[PDB]
């Protein structure tokens, strides 16, 4: 009755409003794409919230070419959709926009960041709908993925491998004490600032809204033991796969990747956690922080903020932040 009244307000229209009101919406659309398709009307459906006074609807429309468009090419593929750089046309403001079809639509995309308040979270400036199409417009971080970062500088020194990882556990404790699993932590969905100094969390495609039996998997090189035995799931698969990354970042290869061939799932049930691919130079706290968060018992692994305590002291140990940003490449570890 409080949510049937809201979207029944809301639908078939693009309104300035707040969060509740966007996943609310959000929700009929994630149910309209596991329907049938119908014969679509003379003119689509536009309807949506936008959350920020950078994007103006004009006559509660938000239409693509009409009132914003996408210039240059794309940012680049995220799970459920292609990102580009787009500008409203009243306003002069840009924006990145991820163009997602309806049946592949999750509500919790927006759900997951709708209305949150961390700077190691992309903030959401709202969603609009154009019949089979959802716009997720969201702040542009003009720095790109680490995951562009790591192909481009090979591996990052430890450094900045932990500084990423400490901002990247800031943005996971902030989603898991408000029951929002990510569900998709490498560095590919890790935005940078310019300067590089600010890290931030993207692409809620695989997110779920909290122990659950729901969860899709995103990177089969990421995935917690617990997600592979078909098990119970938690909080705790944010934190192994953010100790992939680590490795990732360390390495500048997956784990597992350069050890075992055919579906991993099989591999990352059965043997132990990859803390043999932990760099010998690494300094101490570093590895035992991973090692912690490489726990195949979820029970037993820390959480977000215990990581990030022990994150926070491993690079007060090396010194702090020395390294430069984008430095001299640094060679990949090779196959054995
Ligand atoms: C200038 O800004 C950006 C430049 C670039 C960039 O240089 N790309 C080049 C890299 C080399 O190949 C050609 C393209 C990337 C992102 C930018 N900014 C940005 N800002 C906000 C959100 C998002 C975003 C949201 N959800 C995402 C992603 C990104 C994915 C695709 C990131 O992997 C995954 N899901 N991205």
């Amino acid at each position: 009755s409080v949510e049937e009244y809201l979207v029944h307000a809301l639908q078939g229209s693009v309104s300035s409003g707040q969060a509740h009101s966007l996943t609310s919406l959000a929700k009929t659309w994630a149910a309209r794409g596991s329907r049938s398709r119908e014969p679509s009307p003379k003119t689509e459906d536009n309807e949506g919230v936008l959350l920020t006074e950078k994007l103006k609807p004009v006559d509660y429309e938000y239409r693509e070419e009409v009132h914003w468009a996408t210039h240059q090419l794309r940012l680049g593929r995220g799970s459920f959709g292609e990102v580009h750089r787009m500008e409203d046309k009243q306003t002069g403001f840009q924006c990145a926009v991820k163009k997602v079809r309806l049946e592949v639509f999750r509500a919790e995309e927006l759900m997951a960041c709708a209305g949150l308040t961390s700077p190691r979270i992309v903030p959401l400036y709202g969603a609009v709908r154009e019949g089979p199409w959802v716009n997720i417009f969201m702040e542009l971080l003009e720095g790109g993925s680490l995951g562009q970062l790591v192909k481009e500088q090979g591996c990052l020194p430890e450094d900045r491998a932990l500084y990423y990882l400490g901002q990247a556990l800031e943005g996971l404790e902030y989603l898991h004490s408000r029951r929002i699993l990510h569900g998709d932590v490498k560095a590919d969905n890790v935005l940078l600032s310019s300067d590089g100094s600010h890290a931030a969390l993207c692409d809620f495609g695989h997110a779920v809204c909290l122990l659950t039996g729901d969860y899709i998997p995103g990177t089969e090189t990421h995935m917690a033991p617990e997600v592979v035995l078909g098990r119970s799931c938690d909080a705790k698969v944010d934190v192994w796969s953010s100790c992939c990354m680590m490795l990732h970042m360390l390495n500048g290869c997956h784990p597992w990747t350069q050890f075992f061939r055919g579906p991993l799932c099989l591999k990352i049930a059965s043997e132990p956690p990859p803390v043999r691919e932990i760099p010998p130079s690494c300094a101490p706290l570093t590895a035992q922080a991973i090692q912690e968060g490489l726990r195949k018992e979820p029970i037993h692994r820390v959480s977000a903020a215990e990581l990030g305590g022990k994150v926070n002291r491993a690079l007060q140990q090396v010194g702090g932040l020395k390294s430069p940003w984008r430095g001299e490449y640094k060679e990949p570890r090779h196959p054995p």
